[PDB]
């Protein structure tokens, strides 16, 4: 049933907790990826979170008690917390952290200069041909930890195990490409149990380091997914997506974390083809495809309008602002609450017993429909005409809520939005307006 997580980028711990109770739990999201909760450098830019100072849980998102409160309140409604984990480095330079600690010259509350690789600079060419420099030199001046050192592994493992002890269920290993896979292996041997671990490795091909090196240590970000999906949605034909996945050169589905955009590449950090909230309904549709299609573990992005400043932090108005939700406009965008996206999550959540593509249909261009066997069916019309084809499904005949537009009542007698009819012979007579879609599934069926 739970199948999809969401990055609540720069949401603080109280907003996450309330969001779990009021929306993510009820709508079936599996987990929240939170911004780094450990002590980091002072400053309001979002990227301060990626400059650690210590592993005390005092950060822009809140203090340790507030962190625990969020973990608990989210867990109470069935939503896990995944922590963005800085395994590669500490802050650059000298300064002060969010818990009051000072640092400088590769000296921190828990590290000294010997705990780091010798200073050198990762240069653009190194990605293509110097594995050693990519993993032992400094990413944009950040102090590169000696991740082969037993002390460093133990210290990072203690941070991970502290977070597990208080209830955290997964971890994003930031900048995993900059850490030898064998160092990550040694780290994981000190990590208690088997939490969810996904490793951030950007590999579109042609580099010294390969995302495939990381398959044995956890899940891996498949950045090919969003890159190719955005190119297809912008310039290509949806019909080509019938074998999306391993046939496009992607890693195995059971290893991949997939997403349309992430916090870096919606700003042009870490792809002019990447779709983001800025693309409106094109983003809706791309998310509907992602969430209906049986490849990967999807992460929905949840952003703020940064008003053209790719460095700015988030709005200084909370999401839950004394009874008003600061979503959808020029503060928080709340893509995870957009109807087509949350509906796609419901569809994925209820078609997970059938990880196949069935009865693929298309018009050779930008209209597609397919099924998850008898568990669900979907269609996307990304053209300017109305889509009225008759398509074959394996669905039981009857009437179904279009979960992109509404939901089934508690009594199961009605839908709050459009109702789709599956005929006696299992067909559907589509009637999909331009740039619209539909999705139905067996657990959103009107019941006699
Ligand atoms: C941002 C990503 O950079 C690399 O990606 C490279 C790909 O690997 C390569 O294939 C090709 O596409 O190029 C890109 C390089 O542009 C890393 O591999 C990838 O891991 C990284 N993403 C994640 C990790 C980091 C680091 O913690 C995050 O970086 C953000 O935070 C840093 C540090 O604050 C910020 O840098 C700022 O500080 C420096 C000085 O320290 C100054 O130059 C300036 O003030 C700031 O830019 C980065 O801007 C920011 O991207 C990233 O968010 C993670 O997702
Ligand atoms: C929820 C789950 O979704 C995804 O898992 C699906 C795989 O991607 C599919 O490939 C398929 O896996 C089958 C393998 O293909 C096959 O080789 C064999 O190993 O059997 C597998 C199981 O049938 O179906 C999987 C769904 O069953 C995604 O890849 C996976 O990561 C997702 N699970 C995550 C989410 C939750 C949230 O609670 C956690 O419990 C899991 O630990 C996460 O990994
Ligand atoms: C928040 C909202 O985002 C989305 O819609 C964007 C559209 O995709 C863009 O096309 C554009 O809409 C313009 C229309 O195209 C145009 O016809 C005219 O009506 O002006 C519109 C606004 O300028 O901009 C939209 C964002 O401003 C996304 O598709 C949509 O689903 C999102 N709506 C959510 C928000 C509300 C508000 O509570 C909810 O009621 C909906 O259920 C959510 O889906
Ligand atoms: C606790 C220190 O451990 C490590 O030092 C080892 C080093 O690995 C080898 O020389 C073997 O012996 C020394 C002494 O144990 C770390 O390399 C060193 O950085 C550690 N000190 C840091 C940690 C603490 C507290 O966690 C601080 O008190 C200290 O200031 C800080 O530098
Ligand atoms: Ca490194
Ligand atoms: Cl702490
Ligand atoms: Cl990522």
């Amino acid at each position: 049933h739970p199948t999809t997580f969401v990055h609540l980028f720069e949401w603080n711990w109280q907003d996450v907790a309330q969001e779990c109770e009021q929306y993510l739990g009820p709508k079936g999201y599996a987990a929240v990826q939170v911004s780094p909760p450990n002590e980091h450098i002072t400053g309001s830019q979002w990227w301060t979170r990626y400059q650690p100072v210590s592993y005390e849980l005092q950060s822009r998102g809140g203090n340790r008690a507030q962190f625990i409160d969020m973990v608990n309140r989210c867990s109470a409604v069935g939503v896990d917390i995944y922590v963005d984990t800085l395994i590669n480095h500490m802050a650059a330079g000298s300064g002060t952290g969010t818990a009051g600690n000072s640092f400088g010259n590769k000296s921190f509350p828990i590290y000294s200069p010997q705990d780091f690789h010798e200073s050198c600079t990762i240069n653009n060419s190194d990605y293509g041909n110097d594995r050693y420099r990519v993993q032992n030199c400094e990413l944009v001046g950040l102090a590169d930890l000696d991740t082969a050192s037993n002390y460093v592994q133990n210290t990072i493992a203690a941070y991970i195990n502290d977070l597990q002890a208080i209830g955290v269920k997964g971890f994003r290993f930031d900048a995993s490409k900059h850490v030898a896979a064998s160092d990550i292996q040694s780290l994981m041997a000190k990590v208690n149990g088997s939490p969810v671990v996904f490793q951030e490795v950007i590999d579109l091909g042609g580099e010294a380091i390969k995302s495939s090196e990381y398959l044995s240590t956890g899940l891996v970000t498949e950045f090919k997914y969003g890159a190719k999906l955005g190119t297809v949605f912008r310039n290509g034909s949806l019909a080509w997506l019938s074998n999306f996945g391993e046939g496009w050169g992607f890693m195995p589905s059971s290893s991949a974390v997939v997403f349309v955009d992430n916090h870096d590449n919606q700003r042009g950090h870490g792809g002019s083809s990447i779709l983001t909230f800025e693309d409106g309904r094109l983003y809706d549709l791309a998310n509907v495809f992602m969430l209906a299609y049986p490849y990967g573990y999807p992460r929905v992005m949840s952003s703020y309008d940064f008003h053209g400043n790719d460095w700015a932090g988030g709005p200084n108005v909370p999401v839950h602002n004394n009874g008003n939700l600061e979503c959808f406009a020029s503060n928080w965008k709340c893509e995870h609450r957009w109807s087509y996206i949350a509906g796609g999550v419901d569809f994925r959540n209820n078609t997970a017993d059938n990880w196949a593509v069935t009865n693929w249909w298309d018009n050779t261009n930008n209209q597609i429909s397919f099924g998850r066997g008898s568990s669900g069916h979907m269609a996307i019309n990304k053209e300017d005409s109305t889509l009225t084809a008759t398509v074959q499904t394996d669905m039981a005949s009857g009437q179904y809520c279009n979960v992109l537009k509404g939901e089934l009542s508690a009594d199961a007698k009605s839908c709050s939005g459009e109702v789709i009819t599956v005929n006696s012979d299992g067909t559907i007579n589509l009637n999909i307006g331009a740039w619209d879609a539909m999705a139905i599934h067996k657990n959103a069926k009107l019941g006699a």
